[PDB]
Formats: C-alpha cells, structure tokens, sequence
C-alpha cells in the first residue's frame, strides 16, 4: 500500500481507471473523424483541424486522470483502446451530431464519477472533477449543440454548398 | 475509385493501414512508460518527461502517415490500439530497454515496408518513407542505446542513486 | 565527352531533354488557363493567379533540369513547345480538372524517368527525382483533387455562385 | 461579341496574338541562351544570368498582352512555341550578336503593330504600344550594342580572356 | 555483438571504414595542395585558400561517416593515410586538373558503397548516402570542372597573368 | 634555390618537415579517440567532444607550420601518416592518459627543434616555437595531468560512475 494514500478508495481507484480508458477512447475517436475530413474526396480543412484539436485535448484529459491516479497513492492499469465503431462519417454533420453523442456520454461517465466521489466521502476527487472536467464538458456540448444547429439550417447535409462555408465562416 | 490515386497499389494501401495501427500502439506505449515514471513511489520527473515527449511524437508520426493515405487517394481503416503487454515497467533501465526493442521492431515494419514499395515500384512512398522515418529511426535506436550504456555502466538498476543522477544529469 | 560527365547514360541524357521540354509545356498549358479567367466574360481574378503561380512554377522545374543536364556533363537540347490543345477552359471546374490531368501526366513521366535511372544505376540522378520533383507532384495532385471536390460539392459549374465563392474564400 | 468591345478591330484583335507568340518566342530563345552559359565547357555564370532576366521579361511581355487583349474584349489564341534555330550559342559574343538581331525584329513587329493601329484610328492601342513596348525596345538594342561594341574591342571571341572579363566587369 | 545493430550487415561496415580512410585521404591532398599556393614562388592567396577550405570539408566527411559507424553499432577500424602522391602541384591549372579527377574517384566509390547497401537490403545506408554526399559530389564536380574550363579559355597555365585574374575574380 | 630564404639551415627545414607530420599524427590520434566514445557502448559524448576540439587544433599547428616553411624560404615535404596504434581506447582514463604520453612525446620533438635552432643561430625560428608551440604544450599536460588525477581519486576505470559524472561536471 502507498505511503501518501488517504481516504482514497478502492473503488474510486478502479473508477479512474475506467475513465482514463474512456478519456483515449474519445481521442482516437475525433483522430478517425479528423482525417476522414482530410480525404481527397470530402476536402475540408477546417472540419479536420477543429477534430484534430479535440483530439488532441482528449490525450491531455486522459492525462491529467494519469496525473490524479499517482498524486492520491493509487497504480494505473490501462486497457486496449477500442477503435471508433465507424470508418466513415458520411458528411460534416453527421460527425458533429456523434460527437454530441459522444460527449455526452462521457459526461454521464463523469457525473456517475463524480457521484461515487460523494458516496465515499471523497471531497478533494469531488472538487477535482468539478474544477477540470465537469464545466469543460458543458462547454463542449452546448458548442457542437450550436455547430449542429447551424448546419441544419443552412440545409446540410444534402446541400453540399452549406457544409462548404460552415467550414469556412464558423470554423475558419 | 479515387481520382488522385496513381500509381498507388493495394498492398501499398493496406501495409500503411497497419502501419497507422503499430505507430498508435508504440505511442500508447510511451504513455503507458511516461506515468509510471510519475508514480509517487517512483518519482523520476525527467523519465516521465521524456516517455511522455516520444509519446507526443509517435503520435504526430501516425497523423504524417494518415495524410498521405489521403494524398495518394487511398483509404483509412482504423483498427484497435493494443494495451502494452505491461503495467509496470520495473525501473528506469528495464524502460530504457523495453523502448529500445520497440522501435528496432517498428524499423523492421518500416523497411518491410519500403520494400514492398520497391516492388511495386512507388518510388515516391519509397523516397518518403526514407526521408521522414528511416533516418528518425536510426537517430532513435542510437539514443536509446546510448542510455542504456549508461545506466548499466552507472549500476543501473540495482543502485537507486544510479538512475536518480541520470534523470537529472542527462535527461534533465 | 565532357570532363565531367562520370555514370551518366546516353539514355538518361535524351529522357531529361524530353522532360525538360514536358515541364516547359506544362507551363505553357498554365499559361493559357490565368488569362482565360482573365476575359471579361469569364472574371475570376483569382483563379487566374493560381494558375499563374502554376505556370511559373513549372519553368522553374524545367530550368532546375536544364541545371543538372549541364552538372553531369550532359547537352541540353530543346524542341518545340506545342500549344494546349484548347483555347477555351469552358469553366472553373472543367480548368481544374484538365490541370489534375495535366499533372497526373508528368507525373508518370517522372516516375518512367526514375525507373531508367535506377535501371542505369544512377543514384544520384535516382535522388535527384526522388528529392525535388516526387513529392512535389504528389502534393500538387492532391492539391488539384481537393479543389474539384469543393467546386463539385458547391454545385461547379452549372451554379455560377460556386465558383465564385470557391474564387473568394478557397483561393482568395 | 464581348460587351466591352469599343473600337477595336478584328485585323488588331488578330495582330495582338501574333506578337504575343513571338515575345514568347523571345523567351524562349533567351532561355535557351541563358543555359548554354551555364555549360560546364562554357562556365560563364553572369552571362548565363543576364539571359535568364531577358527570358522572364520577355515571359512578362507576352503576359501583358494577353491582359490586354482580355481587356478590349478580344480573344485570345495561342500557337505553337517553335523552337530556336540554334542548340549551340557558339560564344559570348555570338549570343549577344544574336540577341541584338532579335530584338531588332521583335522592334519591327512592334512599329508594324503600331502601324497598323493607326489605319485603324485606334489610339489607345496605340498609346499602349507607345508607353510599355516601343521605348523599351529602344533601350535593349541599344545596350545590346553597346556590349557587342565592347566584346569586339576586347578581342572577342578570339580572346576568352576578354570574355571572361567582360563576364565579370560589365555583367557582373 | 553491438545492442543496437539491426539490418547492419558486415559488408556495409566493413566498406565504411575504407570510406572513412578515403575521405581521410582527400583531405590530406588539398591540404599538401593548399600551402604549395602559399609558397613565396607561387604565392596565389586565393588557391591556397579554396583547397584548404575543400580540406576541412573533407575531413567534416570523414567525420559523419564515423558518426554513421557507430549509430548503427558497427565498430570504427582505421588505417594509415597514404601521403599524396606530389609534393608539387606545378600550375594552379594542374591542380583544379587533379582535384577533378580526385572528386570522379572519391564519386566512384560512393556509387559503388550505395551499390552495396541496395544488394543488402539497407535502405537507411542508402539513403543517407544519398542525401548527405551524392548529391554534394556532383556540385563539387560541376564547380571544379567550371573552374577547368574558364582557366584553359583564359591561357591557363602558360600565361602568368591569367592565373592571376582567376585569384581574383574568380576564387576572391 | 628561393629568394626569401635568409639564415634558414637546411637541418631546419627538414626537421620542420619532420615535425608537420607529426602534428598530423597527433590529430589523427585525438580523431581516433573521439569518435571512440561516440560509439553506443561507450557513450561518453563530452569526452568525445573534448577530443575532437584537441585534433582540430594540432590541424591548426600543423597549418602554422607549414605557413612557417614557405614565409622562410623552406619547401614542404609531407609524408605518410601513420594510424594511431589502438583503434580501442578502452575508457576514458586510458584516453587521457594516452593523450599525455603523446602530448610529452611532441613536447620532446619541440624541445629538439629549439636546440637545433640555437646551435643553427635562428634566433626568429627559436622565438617562433617559443611563442605559438612551447607555453601551448606545457599548458594542455598540465591540463590531461589534472584529469588524470581527477579520474582515478575519483574511482576510475573501475566505478563506471566516475566517468560518467567527470564527463558531466568537468568537461562539460
């Protein structure tokens, strides 16, 4: 046992683990939209580049939990990274509505976290998810939420025209 | 069928594929290296930081290959990232090592790869798997092994004073 | 024979003549594209300096050949520059697509070239396509493909509102 | 017919062609000049420069009329580039000799081209060749005689100590 | 057997050590040619100063050929430098004569060191010839035989003065 | 017989001769001994810097020589360089000691060349040594005699440790 665990339970230790899981997962998610985008057959710099971000923040999150695991006394145990369950994202809009599916579902993943934090009695893991994840979270959801609702009614995905300037005004 | 694809075969198609997959696991893997390194009963900052940087690379190296994948009209096909083989890494030698085995094995699958672009005479991806990750290759297993020969002449593992200097004195 | 002709076939000397005279025909090609989106009828300023870039671009290819036919030793011999068979580019999009056509043809003249050097076995000749002509064809086709597939998607060329904006955001 | 026409002639509108197929002409026997210089049994760099500046601005002449041919509201319509009479340049003075017969011609096409204007009460046309064209000339055969005055009163092409120094004095 | 040696065969190294000597070698000429120039009845600043310049370069050669040895865990065995076989270098045209054809010879061994590394299956050996000495050679040979041709043109070695000049106006 | 050559004895001039090549001898040594530890099993790069800084300056003597011989009217006469006699130099303490036998070994030729000076009555060649050779070699056994005391209180070839840290903290 750790010589700086305290009031650090078992089963919010294994939890992090699962997180940290979830976390990458969402990464190699936006990883396989962002280049999809990069085809020479849908060319749309700015849909990769705004994917390619995400991804990117993705890495850092499933860091910081890395981080979390050894400052409370417990041992990270990793897992396989599942691929995305789809190769091709079809359209612009069709890639901005999972990835409002996706994170939405990690945020339920963060608020059962944060829900088990408070069970345990375990107020620092419970501010430490409040301060860095649960907010950022809102954040996004309620920005692809606005993404989604754009290209709806700019007449996407059957207008090619609409996903084109989206590309351009909005994420250039 | 693509339009920009010329000169681009199927089997030149597929082995980058996979390449894509082993680049992902061997930066999986760094991160797997980089926070053990964090651990409160380890506590190596500049090992952590230096697993944690390769990570970063082998990353950005799958995302150079996943672009021309599309240059050559070719298409993605993700696969599952691979946890590695180990939670713990022992100590700081046994990292330095278990790297130096991974990217002689990734140079293996690289110079298979350039051959099979030989003998399908793609002198193109020939002349850019040469000039963006052959020679990076080198560089890396002769980093490598250049710490390990270190270490061991310093008593690495057996001597924690050992490893501790050469987090400060080489790698910081 | 030169002084300082050394591993340089009889072979290699008359196919970088016949390349050199391809890359000036490109250039012309290039040419007539810019100033037909010059004409008052036609008006896309901007599509007729992408192309003027092209052009110029590809009498700097042809006179980095002339450069080395004169370094191994060798004697430039030029020939006529056909005009492009069409005096009219019709559209944005017909003008793109003929340019993807264009470059997928030199293309596999470089890539013949590099076969007859590696036969000769000259490696240097092999490094010299390899390093300044390979991969620079290789991005402007996938340059070229990601263009047709925006103005297509747009609705190129039966709504002229396409190609204006792709004139204005794309390539303004 | 263009909507921007205005007295401007059909027998001017075809005249307008024909130079700029002979200005790029001119190009491309100043380029064919300029690496015959850079020849490893001719090695005289400046020359080989002087000849590639006349090559782009003979580029840059031709290009201004076909703005300016899309700018009355004609049409443009290119020929054949035919190939210099010459693959071997003989010598320094040789090419200057040359040079000056060319231009000489190129002059005459201008003030025929001016003349033609006239019978035809174009006087915009005509102030443009004017302005732009017909005093440029001027200057470029007279400095081309003065460097063919000078290279034969060195002892040119007898003497290759004089073009050498001529190479490094005047176009250096 | 070395730790990090991987597709190294015996051959290759074996071969770069008699490069290495080679490179050595060089240097050791243009060095003996370099002070000859200095001498009080020769008493040319400017040769003497190109070949000792030519001299460290040789030597910066020899040096990365030794760095390439042990990056890829082959071992550096040396040899004695055979002294140049003139103590006098005549003429300063008799010696860009001989440098020339000491460069061809240098080449030569290249082209047959690339030779070997492709029977092998090297393709990093390769291309780090490639990148980092084919294409130096062939400039190297270009400017010396430029260097060949402007002094014979000139009177070069009979006349004393033109020998002069070129220190000046050439190598200055 | 030159025309500059004044009180300079012709036992002088060789014995100048004698001593260039074995300048070059001791910077052939310290180019042994440098890339020695460049290699991945010894891996001592400040070690290997050191020494490379210590073979381009008796480049540097050796060049000052030879400038001596042609300012008095001496001719230059170079020989074979023989290789250093281990192409292993075991350690670092083995390397510097053996750099401070050589370093003697060229002191005691200085020392010659001073005497033969004297008995010659060439005050100019004495003060010459005197100044740019005699102080230098004093200097530099001083300096190897100080990391050779270092190294072995230290523990040195037998801690691993020692050398390691003398490579970090004294020579770098």
């Amino acid at each position: 046992t750790s010589q700086v665990r305290q009031n650090y339970h078992q089963d919010s230790e294994a939890a992090i683990n699962r997180q940290i899981n979830l976390e990458l997962y969402a990464s190699y998610v936006y990883l396989s939209m962002s280049y999809y985008f990069d085809r020479d057959d849908v060319a749309l710099k700015n849909f990769a580049k705004y994917f390619l971000h995400q991804s990117h923040e993705e890495r850092e999150h499933a860091e910081k939990l890395m981080k979390l695991q050894n400052q409370r006394g417990g041992r990270i145990f990793l897992q396989d990274i599942q691929k995305p369950d789809c190769d091709d994202w079809e359209s612009g809009l069709n890639a901005m509505e999972c990835a409002l599916h996706l994170e939405k579902n990690v945020n339920q993943s963060l608020l059962e976290l944060h829900k088990l934090a408070t069970d345990k009695n375990d107020p620092h893991l419970c501010d430490f998810i409040e301060t860095h994840y649960l907010n950022e979270q809102v954040k996004a959801i309620k920005e692809l939420g606005d993404h989604v609702t754009n290209l709806r009614k700019m007449g996407a995905p059957e207008s090619g025209l609409a996903e084109y300037l989206f590309d351009k005004h909005t994420l250039g």
